[PDB]
């Protein structure tokens, strides 16, 4: 019983980084088998981030110019390379910590654990949600780009972000670790805003569902809804459309809580259009959207990494 928000143990991934200097800039790295990948921006100074034209920057470093550093262990670079906003440094040695993992690209709606590291030291570990205009409500400052964000299979960590940028509002930017953008941004000082946000609508339901199997069921009513008459309810609230694949996935929670998707759905119909009416569910005062259905099974189930 119980119900936190919760990341993956952040330990295979403590030891994966490192801290990368070039000149004056010093941020963090990813260190897998011989390679370290971090943000390119790094080669950059605070003057070149107005427009970069990375390649000719890129062109005049020596391998000598970059320092990598894990712990008190420093690292030769041999082999540099640029794949879009990530640089890819060659050293001599292979990382021993090393874990199995694979590159993956989530969606929006889909959450992650980010290590917010500094010097390539890691201070701290938090979930959140790739939002559906394609950032992240972090917590980030100076020195924290090269951060990653990850889920665990098992044994096998999905690294599916590194930190970039902090946009007008106090949101958060990166790549996946090929280091192409979620959403338009791009890796330059310009104005940038995040664009308009909405509720995940389908996380929503399975806190609902977490908070059912947790004795917390004011909530429920005696009605039902159709899809298409919810989602006429719900755009009028600013949430997601709530997709056939998103009822699929609630699967498992609607099974074991013995109740169908499609009347939880009413339950949401009904606190949109009247509030909680001073009332918390699982201890919050409003609705929250930033577990997945993945997340409540992990959690209230009790997988092990
Ligand atoms: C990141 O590059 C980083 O940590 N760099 C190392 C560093 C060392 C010493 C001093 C500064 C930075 C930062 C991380 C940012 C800063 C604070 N919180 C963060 O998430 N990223 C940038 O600085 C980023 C790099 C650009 C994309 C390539 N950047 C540069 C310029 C401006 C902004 N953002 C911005 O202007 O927004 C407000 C909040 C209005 C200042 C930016 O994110
Ligand atoms: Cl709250």
């Amino acid at each position: 019983s119980g119900f936190r928000k919760m990341a993956f143990p952040s330990g295979k991934v403590e030891g994966c980084m490192v801290q990368v200097t070039c000149g004056t800039t010093t941020l963090n790295g990813l260190w897998l088998d011989d390679v370290v990948y971090c943000p390119r921006h790094v080669i950059c100074t605070s003057e070149d981030m107005l427009n970069p034209n990375y390649e000719d920057l890129l062109i005049r470093k020596s391998n000598h110019n970059f320092l990598v550093q894990a712990g008190n262990v420093q690292l030769r670079v041999i082999g540099h390379s640029m794949q879009n906003c990530v640089l890819k440094l060659k050293v001599d040695t292979a990382n021993p910590k090393t874990p199995k993992y694979k590159f993956v690209r989530i969606q929006p709606g889909q959450t992650f654990s980010v290590l917010a590291c500094y010097n390539g030291s890691p201070s701290g570990v938090y979930q959140c949600a790739m939002r559906p205009n394609f950032t992240i409500k972090g917590s980030f400052l100076n020195g924290s780009c090269g951060s990653v964000g990850f889920n665990i299979d098992y044994d096998c960590v999905s690294f599916c972000y590194m930190h970039h940028m902090e946009l007008p509002t106090g949101v958060h930017a990166g790549t996946d670790l090929e280091g192409n953008f979620y959403g338009p941004f791009v890796d330059r000082q310009t104005a940038q805003a995040a664009g308009t946000d909405t509720t995940i609508t389908v996380n929503v339901l399975a806190w609902l569902y977490a908070a059912v199997i947790n004795g917390d069921r004011w909530f429920l009513n005696r009605f039902t809804t159709t899809l298409n008459d919810f989602n006429l309810v719900a755009m009028k609230y600013n949430y997601e459309p709530l997709t056939q694949d998103h009822v699929d996935i609630l699967g498992p929670l609607s099974a074991q809580t013995g109740i169908a998707v499609l009347d939880m759905c009413a339950s949401l119909k009904e606190l949109l259009q009247n509030g909680m009416n001073g009332r918390t569910i699982l201890g919050s005062a409003l609705l929250e959207d930033e577990f997945t259905p993945f997340d409540v099974v992990r959690q209230c189930s009790g997988v092990t990494f």
